[PDB]
């Protein structure tokens, strides 16, 4: 059976958590640090600032809320979030085809028992067959996909100086091009961090808890154990 | 039953909504926004706009009517909207071939019954294989894709140059080019917001209010809870 | 039956209008629009003008006749308009060989009844896989794609320089390049508006009030309710 | 029958005309055009200028005799026009094998008759096999496909400067390139519409006259009903 | 039968010119037009010249000898022109092999009458079968494609500069660049058409006439009725 | 029959002459040319020079010796020469397969004739079976394909400046870049001609006269009836 | 069986680590070297940065604490760690298919044996089949990945000067490009080390001291026996 | 026997040559040709210098020793040679295997004779298979293709300025570029030459003669006949 | 027999050695040759320096120890080898497969024989197809691939001028760019020699003699029977 097969397989729920890019810190006796956390999507991660100022702590760090006097900034975003079924990648045989064949079968073990009324072993090899069709239906192999932007700011004595380039589009003709430039003290580099959690009907409100475990941690250990 | 398999995968209705990149704002005092919405799609959103101002006040932000002496302006347009039927994407066993088989055989449940007359069995066999195939169908795997143009213009003290520059089309051969320089201050920043709605024979006004619900706090959270 | 199923499937009217891109316009007092609304396709929308008239006047915009003193432009072309049948998309089993042989069966239906004579048994059996083939080559799936170019001009204060570069193609091997130079005070973004009209046996005279009803309502929602 | 099928399904004369692209007119008082239409394709199209001349009077327009005080120009060319079956887009079954076949089999229809001489039966069957073959191969399901090439030349007060670079081929290796520049107030825009007529053996003298005139009102269309 | 649908198919001659884009001349009060009509082909248009010449005189223009006093040239070339079989594009089916089958059989058509000796049916049925192969193979589906260069001179005021480029191959290794610059009043503007003469075992001395007809009309027609 | 279908097929010799593309020659008064006819194939043309020579002077040019005081060049190298047959394309089918069974076949008429013995009619059969593949594989479908290079030179009055660019391969790593400019009155254009002779086991010397005439009227035809 | 095929192939642990490219650092005397380990991955690895400095130390180096004086430093990030089933790259076979079958055969085991009721051996297969399905699905032939990336910093008596450029991506249509420049004696190279850790079931924790070993012994020969 | 029809097919000694690009050189009046022929192949071509000078004194040149003095330079080199088997370009029926089967039949031509043992029989095929196998791998349809480069000096009043540029690679990272510069009155031109020789089990010393003849004769119709 | 077939066709030594480009040289009366042969591949040459010696002393020149006063340099570095089997380019039966056939069919040459014992029969039988596997397997079809680089220096007049670039990639991130000029008489040109030795089961010391003559032949050609 593919549905138990996959209901075997992922079982317990499976957390990874990658970093795209290395943000190279140089050492530094900064220990003040700003978090500024969002959430723009759908799901639900309220304890992702708390977990990551927890973990920023653990290292040493002080988590302040003035961002001007704050030697590091931590800027993140959880952009996005994606849930998808991983055995629909089979195509069919996902459907409950085997399913119902696994139950279709199985209603002709009415035949060599008590009853084997024509009518009787049709009616309860079809209502068997439903109920398998259902069954392998609702197992849910189901792989929820976080995107999350980060951006850490660290205080320089180098003057840098940022150059705003927008390109606004403007109705399939034209675009609108914004441009300005400041200068001030502080380095900003990006990086982005996918997290994804699978498991068989998983519920995400089940996933939130170690998904904000992972992600405060690898955020936190950008800044390393300072 | 491919039909009954789709029925029972996708029996309530599954929302998604997800932001394209992520727009970084400053640490500000601002507290104003001004909001502009609007809805060039076939769809109904009208209360889009006043959840917008409610996830925003709730923030603690204070949406104002003036554009001039907003902080922060959250420019929205509903771009497009599209209905499709996932089921389409198998081609063949989604026009009913498959749901007139099944009832095709279920005549010849009247065979082994009561009246076994040819003619009779052939007209019973021939309307439950239409009613199968009506039914089969019948059900509808529908998927609502909505485009969201969202744009951010954050008050500044650097002066921002706006360089319109619009390549209109003419006729096959040429472009008029229109070039214009401004100077304000007010940082454009764009985004794109993907929702989703699925679910089996959904009906769009089912829909609306969740779709409108969750496009509201992205949107809104672009600001985060300042 | 694809014939069928096709008829049950698309059997209510469905039309879709989707813009391309957003034209973002800045909040603005003005209130008077000037419509220009060209048609160069073969279908008929003779009453797209009026209909986007009173959609504009709805927003509390005033339609004036004046284009020098109007501060927003719509122009609006109905550029194009095609007609096919997505039944075709399926190659074969569409051009009536399954309407055929559902009823070269059904011409069986004469032996097991009053007459069972060879030649009358061919006869019906043949004319009746005629009329199915007939029928189900009758079962038009149309769809309606209509293009219509938009062209909103918005009359600034800012100073317009448009330099129109025209390229025109001469004989294979040469280009006549027309360039010349204008200013003005007005802004011209574009857009493109597409519609579809899909129904079994559509004719476009049904599909043409609802076509431009929605039409009408996404090119004054450009302007927003102002 | 795939004969029969394409028989049945365009039966009647279906005509498109289909423009390429937008050209944008600034509204204007002029009311002059003057017309001028030519014709290097094979198929004949002589009502066509009378036609556009009629459509752009209906408009209030006046057509003009005097190129140089002409407001608007148009000058149309019907380019090219191309005959095709669409049918042979299947390959085979479309050259009379199937219609062949039924008719080969329609010979036996003697067997089961009067006479049922082996020699008799071969000869009737073979006739009439042939005779379907011919049958279904006289059935041509035609396409005429014409190419219109539209330059619009509207009068302005802006100086326009054309830049005629032709860059002649010269055998294989070279080419002559011809500069040269003029001043004139004129703007040119061009365009192209793309007609079909289709229907089941469609001989063109048939699809002209609609042809012209859906041609001619969408050329005229170009001005709008000013 | 292929070779039998092919020559039901294209049983009468058919013949088609195209022009490959579109030579725009603006309106002028020149009369007189000097034609130089080559032909570097294998085939003979000799009458070319002449029913160039007569279109021309149709439509106002008078052909003069003098090239330096004429207001237009027709500098016309037949470069090319080639013969295929199309049936050829069928791959096999197109060689005799089932013109052999449809023979074989048929000499089975002497078993069943006076004379049904194993040699001699042997006999006669390669006899026949050979016959048939030869006839099959017999059945040319010819398509004659000719490809003329047209370049039209037309006499103006402006000062034109002819920039002769041309990079001469020499030896795999080198270019010889000649470079050149002439001044004159005259716009050379280039085209191509391409004739296509199709029928069942096509002579080109039967299509030729029409194929010059049809040619020297596109051609003449480029000037326009004048 | 495959190797009797491409004998019957291609059973007359067929000859195919294509200019590549047209050179274009201002009418001119010059009656001067110089022939330079050069053959680096290994195939022989012998008389395409006194060729070219005659339908030069049968359109009123003279031919002559001096290159120098010549109005017009007409230098040809006949560069190569390629024979393939043109069955091989089928890949098998064309080794002598089909050539062998047809002939194994036949050697079993000798069983129902007048010697039957097994050792007999198995030799007798090997003995066709291998006549027959031979005669097969030796029916040769042969194509010549043989390509010109032609390059006209024509004596003006303007300067015209060549530049020698010459860039000398030097083993896999180097080029030796010579460089030179000359002035000369005399411009000089290229062309190719591309011939083809086809024949079932085509001898050269059969097609060469044809294929000499041919090429010559083309590279001739190039200068036109002047 | 499959899964017995991987669980013998990969009975033992099994751990690969490559350096991407080579940094070549000039013979120095320098013996001071600085470490930064940092670990932004989900797995733990504590114990690499004590490794490197044992391995350091080992080849004469001495590990200091202060940044500024220490000629070399080493900073490394463990950035990445993936784990996968390679079984899956199998597709299906893989899902405890042949586990299954392997086992509903072993059922019949029971048929040859003390019971042999179709009851009792349909229940035992049916059990048996269930446990080998389970056991093929539980065999899991694991891969983690392991991507750090390693940043050496030399100090050297060259100024060598760093140009920051970041490029923020900005909501999908901007960037702040962010630019500045220091001077300093240190060039810094990078390079990047996978790790691959196969075995059947491995658990992380029993694949980390020794990922640990091969990567601190990798890098630390980056600086070479000096 | 596809070995039998390639021994048939390719039966005598084919060679082709053929010029890559015409060198196109200007009416001259010298006389003297210094030839330079060198061979870095592996094959034998000795005769072909003697051959070069040979053809070149028959068109009335004069071969000369002294490079210095010499109006021409005739400069080749006869860069490679290879050798293929084109019956393996069809796979396998190329390495014995048909022939193997033909002959492991023959074999059983001695059952129905004299000695019908079961262990002679099989003997006598298995031999037979083996001899068959052996005949068919032994025949050997050789293709050398030989490769030369020419290189013709034609020595003019010009100064030509030579820049040798060379870039030698260095060891998979570097490359030195050596330039110079030259001034002398020869341009050289470059060419490429492709023999091939064709035959069933060809030795290449039957087709050297040929070949040097060949190549001979186009090298020196390099010159053409002066 | 895939492996008999294979010891059929390449039963003898077959070397080919083709040079890559060719390096022209002028004239000169340079008589002294400077060698300079490296072998940077796991095969040994060490006969390759004195043959090529050999070969450029047989050809008028003298090979000289002092490379400041010699006219040529032959610089040549035997690059790479590499040995490769051509029956895996076939990919299965190439292991053995069919070999085992051929011998598991032979072991019953024993049932009809002295033993028919089941026991005895299947053990000849098992052991008859190993050892015919195992002869399968041991037929090598080897073809030795090697590269040898050839820089020939000549001595010149010129002044050269050399530059030295080269781009030392430095750990995946950077490269050291090193650059310098120097200035010399001292033309140094380029070019590869690809050598193969194909033979069944061959032994690298066999090839060595034929392959060293051939290289060296084809090098000391380079300058040519001076």
């Amino acid at each position: 059976c593919s549905a138990m097969g996959t209901a075997i397989k992922k079982r317990n729920l499976e957390v990874k958590t990658q970093m795209s890019e290395t943000i190279w810190l140089e050492p530094s006796n900064n220990k003040t640090v700003y978090l500024q956390i969002k959430n723009t999507s759908d799901k639900d991660m309220s304890g992702l600032q708390a977990k990551i100022a927890s973990a920023v702590t653990s290292k040493g760090y002080q988590v302040v809320s003035n961002p001007d006097t704050a030697g590091y900034w931590i800027q993140a975003n959880v952009l996005k979030a994606d849930k998808m079924d991983l055995r629909e990648s089979q195509g069919w045989l996902s459907r409950g085809y085997e399913g119902a064949v696994t139950g279709a079968a199985l209603g002709a073990g009415i035949t060599a028992y008590n009853s084997s009324s024509a009518g009787a072993t049709l009616g309860v090899g079809l209502a068997a067959g439903l109920v398998g069709m259902a069954a392998d239906a609702m197992v849910e192999d189901v792989n929820y996909t976080m995107i999350t932007d980060v951006q850490i700011a660290e205080r320089t004595k180098t003057q840098v100086q940022t150059d705003n380039v927008a390109v606004l589009r403007q109705g399939t003709s034209g675009t609108k091009v914004q441009t300005s430039t400041e200068t001030g003290n502080q380095h900003k580099y990006q990086t982005r961090v996918v997290s994804n959690a699978n498991k068989v009907n998983l519920k995400f409100p089940e996933a939130q808890p170690v998904l904000e475990d992972q992600l405060a941690k690898s955020i936190a250990n950008i800044l390393g154990s300072g």
